């Protein structure tokens, strides 16, 4: 039985019950997966302090990024205030380090922490928790516990908190955390000082003006922000907070954002609408791994208006079949291969035999080093 | 009579004299883009140099890029060799600090050296200079005269010569290096040592062997290394090699590439396909902004097999006029705005008012501080 976390306990369960018995499948893919791993034992640990360019508090551990979106105004003489071009990623963003490094970062403790509950070998905490520490903890190059300048932007006069969503990137790392707890290399130590960042990071959400304005986001934004939520608070154990989260804060977002169709109007008026209709599910779909590790089901559970999460799949279904079918606007091609997962999680909670299949059809590479697929050898068949 | 160089000759000497007999209107327009110059003048020139992993040759002066298209294949352990994705680019291309370097190194050149030509103010060649000479024919700064190791892909095994379409970005900088001589800071010395780089560069790029590749391309790599070829050989005054080129090689390599309703298909089977279009002719109008200056009319002059190019600008005018028509892939939006020089370069040369009055009908930004729009006032209102 699994720890709670951010992953599907079903099937980890599984392959680390198979790999046990010796299952020779299993047993190879798992090999597969620690020749892929084996980087991640060497690489040297990311810190967000590793940048030339500091934040307004002038604190190398404040995280900084650019909002995506947001370009130089070539009319002004300065650049200055930038304008937005909804999809268009203004490739700046690449100068802020943390951008990329929480993404690395992310992977590497991820895959660690899995493959460390899937095997018991103890090199596999060992450097997970190398990872977490540099991260999270280390009173000279962890992260602050705040999301304060995530996705600033240049010029713009106001605070906002939609940057905080660039926290999914390093919160599945803190729960994956969880998985190395009775190692030898995860010390009761580690455990205070990384439950009290979690604690502080927690606060902030909770009570900061950024994240209680994100906590309230009509689109996506609101349904990322629940599924960071969850990650925090499963790693804390706070269960009871949990069955709160989904009952006052994700299921009414779920009402509100499903049209009576089963399309997200939020997410059809941006320019990659397929993309964040499906981005939207997705935040589902990993608050959903959590919330049903304690009987709750996001998937088939209604909100007061009777409204489903499953109408928002059954309406974008055949656009995962054949995204040239859809009709909103969409300026960049819709990558199918993230239906896989996406229609598998859907399709097993809601008992819907063609979603699992056309997931299996669409599948993942047996041999893809994409971190986030490590659990889902049965897409891999 | 403007020197020999990379612009619209015409445009360029209106502005000065204009300027000069002291007009209003273009008197507010200098005034303007003194303003936009101001953070050139400031600006710390850069160098190829400045890059912490370092090419094969382990020489930081070599110039090196990542392939644009070309990315990690996640079911290899090490990622290697690269895939193509054609049209998707790899933001791993920006751990290559030239390819953005290079790019604003160009722009501060051209744009400070225009302002001098246009103003004869002494601080815009001093700057234009000190970026001219850190950038090209510095002993320890200066980047070597080749492209040895322009978009290199990690794992492939064969020399490719595609990377020298890279060298643009820095051959107007050279071409622009002749509106400055004369100036009290360009000093014999300074130019000769840029006639000796520009000599070894087009030693290089006529007779290694990616340079020979580069030269026999069939799609629009083998416009632009003509035009990049043209801008090398004006800035070393080579006019008779100039008409050569222009007869013997960018006519019948433009006349081979046109299809009989005035289509490229080289550029049709490019995910980018209307851009692309559009980039192959923005490289015959650079190379005839060169050749009308002796004469040579590229958009109006006859190939050999009896192809035009003035077919490949009626083929796509509608599409300029309507980018949503386009029938071909093109997996980003189409910038119009691309549209208003080309058809005022084209319209212009072929004397087609209806394409002249849609370029200023499309027009540019008054107060645009993108360099490249410097010369066309008169495609601003
Ligand atoms: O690249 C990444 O970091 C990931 O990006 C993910 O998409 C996020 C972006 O990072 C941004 O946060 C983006 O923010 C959007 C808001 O969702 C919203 O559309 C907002 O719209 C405003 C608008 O700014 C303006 O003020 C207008 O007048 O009103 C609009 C409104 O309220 O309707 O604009 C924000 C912005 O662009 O700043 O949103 C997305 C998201 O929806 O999650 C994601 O694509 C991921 O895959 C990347 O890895
Ligand atoms: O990002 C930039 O620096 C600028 O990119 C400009 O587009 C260039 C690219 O930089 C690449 O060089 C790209 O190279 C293409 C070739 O044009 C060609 O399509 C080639 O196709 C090969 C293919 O690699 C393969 O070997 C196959 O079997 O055969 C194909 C064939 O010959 O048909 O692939 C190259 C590649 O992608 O490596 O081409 C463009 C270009 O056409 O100029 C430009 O977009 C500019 O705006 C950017 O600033």
């Amino acid at each position: 039985s699994a720890p709670l976390g951010p992953f599907n306990a079903t099937l980890l369960e599984q392959l680390k019950n198979d790999y046990q018995k010796g299952e020779k499948e299993v047993t190879r893919y798992i090999e597969l997966q620690e020749k892929v791993a084996e980087k991640y034992i060497k690489m040297t640990p990311l810190s967000v302090t590793a940048k030339k360019k500091l934040p307004p508090s002038k604190d190398p551990r404040d995280y900084m990024t650019l909002s995506p979106y947001w370009w130089p105004d070539s009319t002004k003489i300065d650049g200055l205030p930038y304008i937005r071009k909804d999809g268009e990623r203004n490739p700046e963003v690449y100068e802020y380090p943390e951008r990329e490094n929480a993404n690395r970062f992310g992977d590497a403790a991820y895959c660690l922490g899995v493959l460390y509950y899937i095997t018991g070998k103890e090199v596999y905490a060992k450097a997970c928790a190398n990872h977490l520490r540099t991260w999270f903890t280390d009173p000279k190059l962890g992260m602050n516990p705040n999301m304060t300048y995530a996705q600033a932007v240049p010029g713009m006069k106001k605070m906002r908190g939609s940057g905080f969503i660039d926290s999914r990137r390093f919160s599945r790392a803190l729960g994956v955390a969880k998985l190395i707890e009775g190692s030898k290399s995860w010390t009761p130590s580690d455990k205070k000082k990384l439950d009290d960042w979690a604690t502080a990071f927690c606060y902030w959400m909770e009570n900061s003006t950024q994240g209680q304005r994100e906590s309230h986001a009509a689109n996506n934004h609101g349904l990322w922000y629940e599924a960071i939520h969850l990650m925090v608070l499963a790693y804390l154990d706070r269960t009871d907070r949990i069955r709160e989260v989904a009952e006052q804060s994700i299921l009414p977002k779920m009402g509100a954002q499903i049209a009576d169709d089963g399309s997200l109007p939020q997410e059809l008026k941006r320019t990659l609408s397929l993309h964040y209709s499906t981005f939207a599910l997705e935040a589902l779909m990993e608050a959903n791994q959590i919330t049903s590790q304690i009987g709750i089901n996001l998937w088939s559970t209604p909100a007061s208006n009777g409204k489903v999460a499953s109408q928002a799949v059954d309406y974008l279904y055949p656009f995962y079949l054949n995204p040239e079918d859809w009709k909103f606007k969409q300026i960049k091609p819709f990558d199918q291969s993230r239906a896989a997962i996406l229609l598998y999680e859907a399709g097993t909670a809601l008992g819907n035999q063609k979603y699992v299949d056309t997931a299996k059809r669409i599948g993942l590479k047996y041999s893809t080093s994409d971190v986030e697929t490590i659990p889902y050898l049965v897409l891999k068949k």
